[PDB]
């Protein structure tokens, strides 16, 4: 009736939410008035046409969505036959189920199937329970429900389909992300760069070693404490002109500091952050084929010594070159391998 034609348009204008659950609570509550039912709910038909699911009952959003086979009772037949039914028609099991969900005595019921105008299939079963007034839902109630979804259904089907597809998509992209990571980490420069400076660390007898690749006015610790950081989360970045690291990144010349603390250029920040203390620092640059500093590296703290020797200083030179020569043979072999293929 135009009485309900106006009430609907208002419901429609009020179905602006992007979440299917919220769009249901509003439609459900509309019906609980126009039918005088205590609790309403939509039993959504799955894709495989094998189950019924429910997420919202009345104004209560079930913490977990409930689902059960269409086999499991008389309701599944409504999906096939497209004819409403009532309490008197439900199997004992149906009542038991709907009651486990509703959490109360099931005194009255009307179940109108919702038919897609697009596919003409039963998309869901709209249910009215326990009428406060009568004990049987009218014939007028079957029409108001039916009426509502003629205008209301599509937006609910879309908002729900949208969220299903989105959740599916993410789950998939995520799994793809796992895989991508597992393979794009192979040609990571920080992997050989790491084992190289780990060699230097041994030969020079330092406690730790770290490599800092320059990132446009911000040195990034790709290798730190001997291991490949492996995450920009607990990263380690710094201004490309500060400290000894930055001073080498700027002069491109090896620096051997016997006492970090007592040096004008030493940056204590990293230490009082990590809670580690830097005694000596033997920092060498890592240049590209353009002979330009692309990153810097350092051997930290001499073991069984007051500082890094002249010999150690030589390793720094040799490893500075070997470092660049290795990034090279790697750039060339990366191509003369992916091209061959
Ligand atoms: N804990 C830790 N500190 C490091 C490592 N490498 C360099 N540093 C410290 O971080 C500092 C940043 O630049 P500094 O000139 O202050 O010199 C560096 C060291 O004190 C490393 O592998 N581990």
């Amino acid at each position: 009736y135009t009485d309900h034609d106006r009430k609907i348009l208002q419901l429609c204008g009020e179905l602006f939410d992007l979440d299917a659950t919220s769009l249901q609570l509003k439609v459900l509550q509309y019906l609980q008035q126009e039918t005088q039912a205590t609790h309403c709910c939509l039993l959504l038909v799955s894709e495989d046409n094998l189950q019924l699911s429910c997420k919202v009952i009345g104004d209560k959003v079930l913490g977990e969505e409930v689902s059960f086979p269409l086999t499991m009772g008389r309701l599944g037949q409504v999906v096939e036959d497209k004819q409403c039914i009532q309490l008197k028609d439900l199997t004992s099991d149906d009542v038991q189920q709907l009651q486990n969900m509703l959490g109360c005595e099931l005194q009255a019921m009307l179940c109108v199937p919702v038919i897609s105008r697009a596919t003409d299939q039963v998309v869901a079963l709209a249910c009215a329970f326990n009428k406060l007034g009568g004990d049987f839902f009218t014939d007028e109630d079957e029409h108001v429900i039916q009426h509502c979804f003629h205008y209301t259904g599509t937006v609910l089907t879309s908002t729900l389909a949208f969220q299903k597809e989105q959740k599916l998509k993410c789950e998939c992209q995520a799994l793809l992300q796992v895989a991508k990571n597992l393979f794009t980490h192979l040609d990571d420069v920080s992997v050989l760069l790491q084992e190289i400076i780990t060699e230097a660390r041994n030969l020079s007898n330092a406690e730790i070693c770290s490599v800092f690749l320059l990132d446009q006015n911000e040195l990034v610790a790709k290798v730190f404490d001997g291991g490949v950081v492996d995450d920009e989360s607990y990263e380690i970045r710094i201004p490309a002109d500060q400290g000894i690291a930055g001073h080498v990144a700027t002069t491109g010349q090896i620096l051997n500091i016997p006492d970090a603390y007592a040096h004008p250029l030493f940056y204590r920040g990293v230490d009082d952050s990590t809670g580690f203390r830097t005694r000596n620092i033997l920092c060498f640059p890592i240049k590209n084929e353009n002979q330009e500093v692309i990153g810097v590296a350092e051997l930290v703290n001499k073991i069984n010594g007051p500082w890094f020797s002249k010999f150690d200083e030589d390793l720094a030179t040799a490893f500075s070159i070997y470092c660049g020569i290795s990034i090279a043979h790697s750039l060339l072999y990366k191509k003369v391998n992916e091209a061959q293929y």
